[PDB]
């Protein structure tokens, strides 16, 4: 897709937005939980495939995200 | 224009401009507890509470989006 980047700020905000726990989050997207505790403080950037599948687990829990030039820039709960 | 702001929209606010409760608190001229207690879902914000915190995350550079009353998006500046 067209999203580069998700910063901490975006993971943690997401998250609360749908009131998903870091351990669901790690299961819709199938990625380790202590990654995605090290992508909300920063320790790694989110990138391929961990990237698209958090992207897609936030779609799929009804928040649509506003890109403009790879970067988040906006969200709208549906 | 906004009428309610839900609890998910208050917490997750306060997390894309880094704000804790007590920091939020501050910026709205509210005391914490009342922070807390909205977060928890066991009080809706009204009134000069609920635009003074409108107004405190509009000030952290937050955008929000309002349908019907209720906020639908949030735009990072």
């Amino acid at each position: 897709n067209h999203i580069k980047n998700m910063t901490p700020e975006i993971c943690k905000a997401s998250r609360a937005l749908v009131n998903l726990t870091q351990k669901e989050l790690a299961l819709m997207a199938g990625i380790a939980t202590p990654t995605i505790a090290d992508f909300e403080r920063g320790a790694r950037k989110p990138h391929g495939n961990n990237l698209r599948s958090i992207i897609i687990a936030f779609e799929n829990k009804g928040l649509d995200f506003v890109e403009e030039g790879g970067e988040i820039i906006g969200i709208f709960i549906r």
